[PDB]
């Protein structure tokens, strides 16, 4: 189906990311680190700083046939994606597309 496995549908608190994450900031609508590599099986964080809500979102065959839009998050909420196959994901923030970044997984 997916190359990826969500996790939560909803937001977590940031208080409930695990201490030894790979955590993506988002502030100054600017993700704040636009290319990170993991290996799959691997899980993604995203922890929104601001209160300009964002999400995570991918364009059509992307992580699978379909689109994929996560929730939103608003200020210190975090969001999860397990990447369980190697490529390279593009990500957008569908109110905001010219906020951009990539998972590299291998
Ligand atoms: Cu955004």
């Amino acid at each position: 189906q997916d190359k990826i496995t969500v996790t939560s549908e909803k937001p977590v608190a940031a208080a409930d990311v695990p201490a030894d994450a790979v955590v993506v900031g988002i502030e100054k609508m600017k993700y704040l680190t636009p290319e990170v590599t993991i290996k799959a099986g691997e899980t993604v964080y995203w922890v929104n700083g601001e209160v300009m809500p964002h999400n995570v979102a991918f364009k059509k065959g992307i992580v699978g046939e379909d689109a994929f839009r996560g929730e939103m998050m608003t200020k210190d909420q975090a969001y999860a994606i397990t990447f369980n196959e190697a490529g390279s994901y593009d990500y957008f923030c569908t109110p905001h597309p010219f906020m951009r970044g990539k998972v590299i997984v291998e």
